[PDB]
C-alpha cells in the first residue's frame, strides 16, 4: 500500500516537472499560461482530497515542533502575495488571461486548506495516495517557483514583494511527508555570553534592515561582511569551546532525526558556499570583496560543522563552571541562530553583496542556486534553536 | 553507523557536484583540467579502499542477477575509451596536460579494480563509510559525464566511440548500494509469438545497424518510426491481451524490488516522452515528423505501462489454452524488449529523429536530458527481460 503512493507521486510528480521545465527552457516562447494551468489544476484535487479528508475525520512521531509554527508564517505570507496578485490582476480583464486571475484564487484556496488540515492532528491506502499526490503538488510549486525566479532578467503599490512559494512549499512537503509516514503506525550565566548574543542580534538586525530587504555602496558591502564574519567567527569559536569542555568529562539510543535534520539541512549553505569558494578562487579579481566573499563562505561551512557537532554531542548525553557555562554556550548559539536565519527568510535572495558570483554564474544561474539552497538554511537555523532550546534546558 | 557512511557520500557528492556544474556552466571560461583533477582524486581514494579491502578480505539480497553482466558489459567499454584515450593523449605532450593522461589511466584502474571487486561476493563502521564513498565517486563520474556531453556543441582512429561513462557507474552505483544495504545482515508455444518476435528483432538490428550507430534522409526517419511504433504497439496489444487473460481466473508477499524497478526505471522513457509530446503538441509543425514523433513518445509511455501491469500481475500469482498462449506472450515481450535495449544502450543518445526535439529545446538541453533519461530505460529493458525469462518460466 505504501509502495503505490510513492509511484503515484512521482509519476505525478516527473509529469508536472517536465512542463515546467520544458515550458521555461525552450527556445522557441517562455509559456507560463500553461505551468499556470497545470499548477492550478494540481492543487484543486489536492485541496479537493484534503477537503473530503477534513469531512471525512471529523466524526473520527510528529516531527521536529517548529515545522508547524514555520508552515503558518510563510502560509500568511503566501495568502498576501496571492491577496495582491487578484487585485493587480482583476484591475484589468482585457490585456490579461483567466488563469492569470484563478490560478491565486486557487493557491489561496490550497494555502488556507492545507494549512488548517497541517495544523490540526479507515482507508489507508486512499490516505497514503492522497497524501503523497499532495507532496507531489507542492513540490511541483517549488520548481516552478524556483524556475520563475532562475528566468528572471498603483499596481497593487508595486510587487515588491516577493512570492514566498520556495520556502511554504518546503515546509508543507515536510509536514506531509511526515504525516504519510505515520499513517497506521503501530539563571546559571556568565553574563556575558546573552550579552554578547544579544548585540550581535541588535547589530544584525539593523544591518538587514538597511541593506538586505531590497545597486549599495563599498561601505555596505563592508558592514555585511564584516558582521558575518564576525558572527560566523564567534560561533565557531563557541561551539569548538563547547566541545573541548565535554572532551573533560550511550545506553540511549541515536536521535537519528536530529543528526539527519542538522547534517542535511546544512547541504544548502554548503553548497552556496563550494559554489562561492570556486566562483572567488578563479574570476573575482584578487580585491577586498574577493578576500571577504572568500572568507564569508569558508566561515559558514566551519559554523555548520562546528554547531553541528556541539548540538549531537549535547543531545545525546543528555565542576559547578560546568553547567553555567554551558547554557551560556547554547544562549549565545542561540541568539547567534535566530539572526542570520531572517537572510535566507526575509532577505532578498540573489542578495546585493553576491556580484562575484553573479558576474562569474550570471544572474540566470545563480539564481537559481540561491533559490534552492537558502531556504533549506531556514530548517537548519530553526531546528538549531530548537535543538539548542533542548540543550539549554538540560544542562 | 549507517547514518555517518550516508552523510558521508552525500557531502562529498555534493562538493563534486558544485565542482563540476561550476567549472561548465560559469560564464568566464568552462574548466575541465580541475574537474579531471578532481575525478581522478576521487577514485583514487576509492580504488584505494577497495584495494584495501580485497586484500583484507581475501583471508576471510544480492538485487538484480543482470547487474552483474551489465557493469561487465560497460566497464569493458569504459576500459575500451580509456585505452583509445592514453594512446591518442601520449602520442603528444607538448600540448596537452599529465591530468589529460593520468585521468585516463585512474580511470582504467579504477573501473578494473571495481569491476572485480563488485563482480565476487569485520568493523561494518569502515565498511559502510567506503561503500558509500565509492557510490558518491561512481555518481560524481556520471554527473561530469552528463554534463560533458550537454556542454558540447591517426587519433587512435577518430574517437568515433563515445565515453559508456554514464551507463557504467549507473550499474555501479546500484551494485555499491546494494551490497552496502547488505553489510551486516542478519515448449507449448503457438508458434506465432516467438516467430513474429524474432522478425521484429530482426528488422529492428538492421534498423540500429543502418541509422542508430551514427545527417539522414526522409525514408530513414520513417523506417525507424515505422518499425517502433509498430513494436511498441504490438506489445502494448500483447501485454493488454495477457493482463485480460488472468481477468478470467494473496500469500506471498509482495515482491517490492520487482515493483520498484519496473516502475522506477520506466521513468527514464516517460521523461523523454513527456518533453518529447510537448515538444510536438508546441513547436513542431504539424507534419508527419511531428505525427510519428507524437505516435511514438505516446506508444512509449503506453508499452512502459501496459507490460508493467502484464508482469507485476504474473510475478504475483507464481483450460490447456491458458499455459500456451502465456508463454508465446512472455517469449514475444521478451524478444520485444531485447531488441530495443539496444537504442538506449549503444545508439547515439541525441538521435537522428530527434529534430523537433532538438529544435525546440536546443542541443545543449536535450543532449542532457537524453544522456539522463535514456540509460535507465537500459535498467527497464534489462530488468523486463529477466523478469519475463521467470514469468515463462512458471507459467
Amino acid at each position: 500500500g505504501r509502495l503505490l503512493s510513492v509511484l503515484l507521486a512521482v509519476n505525478v510528480l516527473l509529469l508536472a516537472c517536465t512542463l515546467i521545465s520544458g515550458g521555461a527552457f525552450n527556445k522557441v516562447a517562455v509559456y507560463d499560461t500553461d505551468v499556470f494551468a497545470l499548477l492550478t489544476t494540481m492543487m484543486l484535487l489536492a485541496a479537493l482530497w484534503i477537503v473530503f479528508y477534513l469531512l471525512r475525520t471529523a466524526r473520527c512521531h510528529a516531527g521536529p515542533i517548529w515545522l508547524r509554527g514555520g508552515l503558518v508564517l510563510f502560509g500568511i505570507c503566501t495568502l498576501v502575495m496571492d491577496v495582491f496578485k487578484t487585485g493587480y490582476y482583476s484591475s484589468f480583464f482585457e490585456c490579461q488571461s483567466a488563469i492569470k486571475i484563478l490560478h491565486p484564487i486557487i493557491q489561496a484556496v490550497f494555502v488556507i486548506v492545507q494549512t488548517y488540515f497541517l495544523w490540526i492532528s479507515t482507508h489507508l491506502d486512499l490516505t497514503r495516495c492522497g497524501l503523497m499526490f499532495t507532496l507531489a503538488t507542492n513540490l511541483a510549486i517549488w520548481m516552478a517557483a524556483v524556475v520563475d525566479e532562475s528566468v528572471h532578467q498603483f499596481q497593487q503599490g508595486y510587487f515588491y514583494l516577493y512570492p514566498f512559494n520556495i520556502e511554504y512549499s518546503l515546509f508543507a512537503s515536510t509536514m506531509l511527508y511526515v504525516m504519510w509516514k505515520n499513517v497506521g503506525r503501530l539563571r546559571e550565566t556568565f553574563f556575558a555570553g546573552p550579552v554578547l548574543g544579544l548585540l550581535l542580534f541588535v547589530v544584525g538586525l539593523a544591518v538587514f534592515i538597511l541593506y538586505e530587504v531590497q545597486g549599495h555602496t563599498r561601505q555596505a558591502l563592508v558592514i555585511y561582511y564584516s558582521f558575518n564574519i564576525v558572527c560566523l567567527g564567534l560561533m565557531t569559536l563557541v561551539s569548538l569551546s563547547g566541545s573541548v569542555i565535554y572532551r573533560f568529562d550511550h545506553k540511549n539510543p541515536t536521535r537519528t532525526l536530529d543528526v539527519a535534520l542538522l547534517w542535511g539541512a546544512a547541504l544548502g549553505q554548503y553548497a552556496i558556499s563550494y559554489y562561492s569558494i570556486v566562483a572567488v578562487v578563479v574570476g573575482s579579481p584578487r580585491d577586498l570583496q574577493g578576500a571577504l566573499n572568500l572568507s564569508h563562505a569558508l566561515l559558514m561551512i566551519a559554523q555548520h560543522t562546528f554547531q553541528n557537532v556541539f548540538i549531537i554531542e549535547s543531545l545525546h548525553r543528555g565542576c559547578h563552571w560546568r553547567r553555567r557555562c554551558l547554557k551560556d554556550i547554547s544562549l549565545f548559539l542561540l541568539l547567534c541562530n535566530v539572526i542570520l536565519w531572517i537572510m535566507p527568510a526575509f532577505g532578498a535572495r540573489p542578495h546585493f553583496s553576491n556580484t562575484v558570483e553573479v558576474d562569474f554564474y550570471g544572474y540566470s544561474l545563480w539564481a537559481a542556486i540561491v533559490n534552492i539552497c537558502l531556504p533549506f538554511g531556514i530548517f537548519y537555523r530553526m531546528h538549531a534553536v530548537s535543538s539548542l532550546l533542548e540543550v539549554y534546558v538540560l544542562s
